């Protein structure tokens, strides 16, 4: 019982991945009481924390999983993000941690933001080509000439 109203009210309070157990023995020992209706283990009450941070070939399956969250975007910021990824399995893993996810998240965000700048300018690129070899395969007859 305890536990199941400590996951609700911590969703009430606002909590995510920042803050600290002082924010919740803070902000949580007086937003309302259902801190101190379960009696204060604060080892559980951090361990549990930590499943409410967690829970609330492995790089290969970050950068997958990256693509395969249906708004993922490279012209944004990792918090803005993370809320597409954090219940996604791929986003633990026994190698995963904040420095690969970042490092994985920056690879994925530089390289698809210059295959998309990239495709829209060759888009152009090649449709006025195509328009300029159609003009080379007839007479030149120049507009100046009437």
């Amino acid at each position: 019982e305890a536990e199941k109203e400590f996951i609700t009210m911590l969703k009430e309070n606002q909590v995510d991945s920042t803050w600290s157990f002082s924010r919740i023995i803070s902000e949580l020992g007086t937003r309302d009481p259902r801190y101190w209706m379960v009696d204060d283990d604060p080892l559980w009450k951090k361990e549990m924390f930590e499943k409410y941070l967690s829970n609330r070939k492995f790089k290969e399956a970050f950068q997958k999983m990256l693509q395969n969250n249906s708004h993922i975007k490279y012209y944004t910021r990792w918090p803005t993000a993370k809320r597409l990824i954090a219940d996604e399995p791929i986003y633990k893993h026994s190698v995963v941690n904040e420095k690969t996810k970042r490092q994985t998240f920056q690879d994925y965000i530089d390289t698809l933001i210059d295959t998309q700048k990239e495709s829209k300018k060759k888009l152009k690129t090649q449709a006025l080509k195509e328009l300029r070899e159609y003009l080379n395969g007839i007479i030149t007859t120049s507009s100046s000439e009437t």
